[PDB]
């Protein structure tokens, strides 16, 4: 029996959370059950939302300081391990993840002999996309793939055509694709790159230079370094519409997706790397201003780490890509555990965490909107028992009462610490879970 | 054969001109002393300035008329380096106006290196300078100039001096300086800070958020963004007590002047910046008002827009000065070139201008008043004629009459065209110095 005024805001939740999961949805759709619980009651939509906000912080809190932090190789390997279900594959990412350093640059790909192979190269990746989505190879992946690429780094606009076929004629004559990296790609630079593009005259991306105005001029100065290559800026004597390919830098892939283009492969020699890398060091040395030793240090970080490559082999290219997956998920939670650290899943954190709310002082509708998030905490959990076809009153009440770190397990079935048992959880997962499912909860009992 | 009284005037108006704002002041001495002979030949000072008025009038919509218009990147750089007397001057700033765009801000320091620079960094300008002119640090341009300071966004009124000790605190704790823009910061918390700066204790400036209500607060965040800063609001985020260091944001410097405030090279995530910027685009598209609409454009306008700075090559003296304000006067000469147009430099457009004035209703004393005007709009170049010596009425007469649009040079004594022989105003400008003089005159005659 559920109240069908309730059940129409439960789907409106859910076609939400959607869009920004299955932890933040039914976080939410709780929330806002409680929400329009009490605002039918004659409660201020706007005191039960600033509640809830404060509750969520507080929760926040406490997850962050009750979490097992994981920065051991070893520590590190079992995190992937689990996101796997392989420890083979876990190991790996640890290594990768030694190498190269826990914020480093890890991708992955479609080797052609079988097994699992780790191999470092150089390379970087900077927050900045394809330009237009047309530039497209892998559509189910929706990312652009160059191999053998040539790189045009250009540090302004580039739009016209005058100055644009000299030099892509001199690269089709060379039957290599391009990546060019410049202030922006304006129509009829951009239209002659997708068109010639699609029918298959030319294979290349366009993407936007990072940063802006000169520290811009200093990442595309950086790129050619670690390309071999030398930035296009007709304001000293490098004329785009006059420029052989000794001017391009090269690589062995370059890989660009909604927001990172990865080159992999370099590009200029050792020493010019090793050149630029410590005059980096310098400057940041001799700088007191702290901005530009962060900056600093990004710049020397994509410069010096290099990139982790792991390769997979396989037979079915749907095994090539189920691997490729499972790898890439692996890395991303093994990150996100080197972060905010470690937590016991099932959702036990969560419904363990309700009774630090009993700490804070609230009068009324902001206390009501604290007490709400209360209840919500084991949504998650009695969610989980739900389908697991047990009673959610019930074990919510058999986990309310057990030790900080055990709760329902699922697979097996046998209530257990959790994490013990490779039931788990990145905290950063959990504290974004809730912080989503509390924006939108919010948003709903306020519009 | 300078009379006593017309020189113990000329004199006392050329005071008055060095106030605000030279073209102007020969345009002011010609209408007031003109202007006085006629008042004391019977006519009325009342008339005859209220006749000036009108008569100015006139010259302007004339003025405004033959204005060639700049647009282009080229002609836009010539102007600058007209200004500037130097043409790599010129094309830098074109070309800073190029990037930031025409109405953009456009910085300009004294650095040490040597090929003046064009830098482009992420920044803001708006329109409210320092609460108190103690906060000043360069008493010659009234300013005060921050060095990497960490900037405390406030959407509340600061007054309570306890408020900030904890905050306050932790910046004298690092030896930076601070830019505070609450919503004001007065009482205690005003005197405050000021003593300190002026003891040396502590560097900071206080400026009042721009804008009113809901429009301030949301331009205290768009500030918060572009620096890296979030606002400390006693409605979201906490209270000033107990804050951190990563609440207020940075950048590498901030110039505040008796009208604005200048964030120079925020310190703040380059793609936090996008993003907001995206969320006024949004804003714009959804907006349900026209009025609601210019007001965000102009708020996006600042975000995306950044800053040029330009650094004047120095070596190495008084010189870095100097060289910095004429710079300065280049860029807002150019900005007013594309806004309203150029005309003929020289004295001489003015002088052209007289003959637009019959055009009006010549009636008793007002007749004579505007009669004045003609007569001072030879003022301009007669001075002129007066430097390379010359005889005044005979330059005058003969340029008065030359085909609309020329007129002799200082260091060429040729009689041709001077726009092209690269000699030029830009419109506003004189037509401002014209304005200017009138307003003068316009006290001469009613007062003593
Ligand atoms: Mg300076």
């Amino acid at each position: 029996l559920e109240d069908p005024y309730e059940k129409i805001g439960a789907e409106l939740v859910k076609e939400v959370a959607k869009k920004t999961t299955t932890t933040a949805t039914v976080l939410a759709q709780a929330l806002v059950r409680e929400g329009l619980r009490n605002v039918a009651a004659g409660a201020n939509p706007l005191g039960l939302k600033r509640g809830i906000e404060k509750a969520v912080e507080k929760v926040t809190e406490t997850l962050l300081k009750g979490a097992k932090e994981v920065e051991t190789k070893e520590q590190i390997a079992a995190t992937a391990a689990i996101s796997a279900g392989d420890q083979s594959i876990g190991d790996l990412i640890a290594e990768a993840m030694d190498k190269v350093g826990n914020e480093g640059v890890i991708t992955v790909e479609e080797s052609n002999t079988f097994g699992l192979q780790l191999e470092l190269t150089e390379g970087m990746r900077f927050d900045k996309g394809y330009i237009s989505g047309y530039f497209v190879t892998d559509p189910e992946r929706q990312e652009a793939v160059l191999e053998d690429p040539y790189i045009l780094l250009v540090s302004s606009k580039v739009s016209t055509v005058k100055d644009l076929l000299p030099l892509l004629e001199k690269v089709i004559g060379a039957g290599k694709p391009l990546l060019i990296i410049a202030e922006d790609v304006e129509g009829e630079a951009l239209s002659t790159l997708v068109v010639n593009k699609i029918r298959g005259t030319f294979k290349s991306v366009a993407v936007k230079a990072p940063g802006f105005g000169d520290r811009r001029k200093a990442m595309l100065q950086d790129m050619a370094i670690l390309t071999g290559g030398q930035v296009i800026s007709e304001e000293v004597g490098l004329t785009l519409e006059n420029a052989d390919l000794s001017l391009l830098g090269k690589a062995r892939k370059v890989v660009v997706t909604k927001d990172e283009t990865t080159i992999v492969e370099g590009a200029g020699d050792t020493d010019a790397i090793a050149g630029r890398v410590a005059q980096i060091r310098q400057e940041i040395e001799n700088s007191d201003s702290d901005y530009d030793r962060e900056k600093l240090q990004e710049r020397l970080a994509k410069l010096a780490g290099g990139v982790a490559v792991i390769k997979a082999g396989a037979a079915t290219e749907v095994e090539l890509k189920e691997r490729k997956h499972r790898i890439e998920d692996a890395v991303r939670n093994a990150k996100a555990a080197v972060e905010e650290g470690i937590v016991a899943g099932g959702g036990v954190t969560l419904l363990q965490a309700a009774p630090t709310l009993d700490e804070l002082k609230l009068e009324g509708d902001e206390a009501t909107g604290a007490n709400i998030v209360k209840v919500a905490l084991e949504a998650p959990l009695k969610q989980i028992a739900f389908n697991s076809g047990l009673e959610p009153g019930v074990v919510a009440e058999k986990v309310r009462n057990l030790p900080a770190g055990h709760g329902l397990n699922a697979q097996t079935g046998v209530y257990e610490d959790l994490l013990a048992a490779g039931v788990a959880d990145p905290v950063k997962v959990t504290r974004s879970a809730l912080q989503n499912a509390a924006s939108i909860a919010g948003l709903f009992l306020t519009t």
